[PDB]
């Protein structure tokens, strides 16, 4: 169970002139659940506060334990940089996480021979690593724990199409409960049988199942039948099943909601 109850987090600025998320209030339990955004819009921010790693108002509780209650717990994961130390090679930092999660050596070298990213990948700085690799190093070394809950953010960003298919396999058979964020719409193929929210109009929207997304139209206006209503500066966004306008399928990008409107 993860819960977030009226969490506001700064995402720019300070004191009385600052831009923040407020009012942000989600429940998961039992299931992964996809975060959609722009770039810009606080996912990440988002995790990091779960995640234990930035100061927020209102609570955040994980199976029952408020967030400023929890130094480690060893059943949740993150890929996030912040969890892991850029400087030390990925091998110590293997040697940490066996302890600090239970992770399982044997599952994430596994993985690694499974992402064809070579053994002397072990003996490599984590800093050193490409993006595409860090990302896909961090992502592994969050599962190879199996997590009961997981907060993964953007594990397919500069990753080959290969590769993303391989780390998708891994991310949908480990880590039963948690949030995945991402502002990449080409990867809600693979997701279909999972749910979204919008990270849109100063507010988490949903959830809509990605299959029904991903056949889905977006047109401006409150419509009647629609899956999900968006509400964004003033106006009304609506996710509605089959051809009332143009395809969320061929959307593009995720700032072509404003655009649309």
């Amino acid at each position: 169970m993860i819960q977030l109850k009226n969490v506001g987090i700064t995402l720019s600025g300070k004191g009385y002139e600052r831009f923040s998320l407020e009012n942000i209030n989600l429940e998961v339990n039992g299931e992964k659940v996809i975060i959609l955004g722009p770039n810009g819009s606080g996912k990440t921010t988002l995790l990091r506060a779960i995640s234990g790693l930035l100061p927020y108002s209102g609570n955040i509780f994980i199976n029952g334990m408020e967030v400023r209650k929890i130094r480690n717990y060893i059943r949740y994961s993150t890929n996030l940089p912040e969890a892991y130390e850029i400087g030390v090679t990925v091998n110590d930092i293997v040697y940490l996480y066996e302890e600090l999660k239970g992770l399982d050596r044997d599952l994430f070298l596994e993985m690694l021979k499974a992402l064809k990213l070579g053994e002397e990948i072990l003996r490599r700085k984590l800093y050193k690593l490409s993006a595409g690799q860090s990302v896909l190093v961090r992502t592994s070394l969050a599962l190879a724990s199996q997590p009961e809950i997981v907060g993964l953010d953007e594990p397919f960003e500069n990753v080959d199409a290969a590769r993303r298919h391989v780390i998708s396999r891994y991310i949908k058979e480990y880590g039963k409960e948690g949030i995945l964020v991402t502002h990449e719409l080409d990867m809600l193929n693979l997701y279909k049988e999972y749910k979204a929210y919008f990270l849109v109009g100063n507010r988490l929207q949903g959830p809509i199942s990605v299959s029904e997304l991903l056949e889905s139209s977006i047109v401006e206006g409150e419509r009647n039948d629609a899956l999900l209503v968006l509400d964004i500066m003033d106006k009304k966004v609506s996710i509605v099943k089959g051809d009332l306008g143009m395809k969320f399928g061929a959307l593009g990008s995720l700032n072509r909601i404003y655009g649309i409107i």
